[PDB]
């Protein structure tokens, strides 16, 4: 917190003042992998291992799937964070966003010289951007923004899950699978304040015969997991039922 993070990052602007920006990367996830190695965790190092392979290959979206995976199942750990963040400017910039990545780098700025996870969260919005700004989408780009300035003004937990919710809805609007109305209708609905109208719309689409049984399960699991961090049991149930009926019935 403030303290054993600002040396990692003071460390990777050394490493990146020659300009190989991924040398850097590697240096800071071998002082991460270090601590983790003394220790007895096991369920940890092997993780950095995968990621710094990842990472020097090229592909460091499977590295920042999985580190997001990581913070989510343990948030106690902040170096992991802050190289998690640090991997997810490096590869905004080579999404071809330069303003995003400003944006990521004040994130991290901002999370050297505090210790607060709140940050972290933020910084996953603004990488979702990036890919739903390279998807096609502009419409949804603004909704993540809205996500974005409401978390760094409250600090909760449950907003980057909206917006992984959304970046499910740019990713099916793609392939081929649910349309463009529903894709806006969910959007509009998880934008204001609903997320009980949202399984409501899924499931009139799905009876109405507009939606396949994986797409909206899907979006149902994601909205069930947006209503499992936010203390709510009168949705839980809801999103329950509209599993069960989706799924089987
Ligand atoms: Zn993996
Ligand atoms: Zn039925």
């Amino acid at each position: 917190g403030g303290t054993m993070l600002k040396e990692i990052l003071e460390a990777y602007k050394e490493i990146a003042r020659t300009g190989n920006e991924r040398e850097a990367l590697l240096r800071a996830i071998d002082i991460v992998r270090d601590k983790y190695s003394e220790k007895g965790d096991e369920e940890t190092d092997t993780l950095l291992h995968r990621v710094r392979l990842d990472v020097r290959e090229g592909n460091l979206e499977h590295a920042v799937e999985d580190l997001k995976k990581l913070v989510e199942k343990r948030p106690e750990l902040k170096d992991v964070a802050l190289v998690l963040i640090l991997i997810m400017a490096e590869e905004v910039k080579k999404l071809g966003f330069p303003e995003f990545a400003e944006k990521i780098e004040e994130l991290v700025e901002k999370f050297a010289e505090t210790g607060d996870i709140k940050y972290v969260y933020a910084a996953d919005i603004v990488y979702l951007m990036a890919l739903v700004k390279k998807l096609g989408d502009e419409e949804f780009v603004k909704i993540l923004e809205k996500f974005y300035e409401k978390l760094l003004e409250t600090g909760d937990p449950v907003y980057s899950l909206i917006a992984d919710v959304i970046l499910l809805l740019a990713k099916l609007l793609k392939e081929g699978e649910i349309s463009e109305e529903l894709a806006r209708e969910v959007a509009e609905l998880l934008e204001k304040g609903d997320l009980k109208g949202v399984v409501d719309t899924v499931l009139l689409y799905y009876l109405k015969g507009e939606v396949s049984k994986e797409a909206a399960v899907a979006i149902l699991e994601k909205i069930l997991k947006v209503a499992k961090a936010l203390g709510d049991e009168e949705l839980i149930k809801h999103a329950s039922l509209a599993i069960e009926h989706v799924k089987m019935d």
